[PDB]
């Protein structure tokens, strides 16, 4: 099923109100976490980050090349399940540098998470790290329809 | 249609961890906002506070007065949650226990509907949210359209 991501850039403009800009993208929910709607603050993390977050943050996370990390401290479920531990309220995997890290997510092996695990790619993956990368507030909202 | 309310307390366990006590809890959501998901933060709000910069995104919680307590509202309810909204909020529950006259004011169809969810709750549901808010600092609402 589909994760329908909206991505927030705000700016509080002077007076108290906000500026925002919203994109919205795309991922699927796996079947290692579960399949409902989330939302919080954006915290990129470095995949090997995962071996204190205000609570209910919205965990990116950008795999690497697998032959990067031979002997990973956890398997790409355990690093999902580490970052709710610490506080996600959600996590998104960007797995353009590890297309296997989706089979191994969706090997339904485990009994899954209360919260929602979502994989990214190609464009939209582009574009999720196109904004983390250059701002400091940014929401995500992860939208089951 | 109903909103599913998930209330979650929590302060971090000593090693990094979160521990945490949720609390699931229902109301509506009205025709003046969206019957989409939104989660965040509670800012417990007073009604009259809405006529000081909060982090965007979150969930603001308004105890509606009762009607003869505020003769001259600087807005319509709907103009509170739109306000709030403008203020950086994800989504506005309104407890009308005092003010049922509200519910039919927020469903009203005149205006536009907000792009987030206004719900309301009372009697019992609101209670244990208002329980939670009032004791409790860190709480976090997720509001759920299933």
């Amino acid at each position: 099923e589909t994760a329908f991501v909206e991505v927030v850039l705000f700016e509080s403009s002077p007076n108290g109100d906000y500026k925002t800009h919203t994109t919205e993208l795309q991922g699927r929910f796996s079947r290692a976490g579960a399949t409902i709607s989330a939302e919080g603050e954006i915290v990129q993390m470095h995949p090997l980050g995962l071996c204190l977050y205000e609570y209910g943050w919205v965990g990116v996370v950008k795999l690497e090349q697998p032959e990067m990390d031979p002997k990973p401290c956890l398997t790409v479920l355990g690093k999902a399940k580490r970052a709710v531990q610490r506080g996600a309220t959600a996590v998104i995997f960007d797995v353009s540098d590890n297309p296997d890290a989706v089979e191994q997510l969706n090997q339904g092996l485990e009994d899954p998470l209360k919260r929602p695990v979502v994989y990214m790619k190609g464009m939209d993956a582009i574009k999720l790290m196109n904004i983390v990368n250059k701002q400091k507030g940014a929401r995500a909202r992860i939208q089951h329809r």
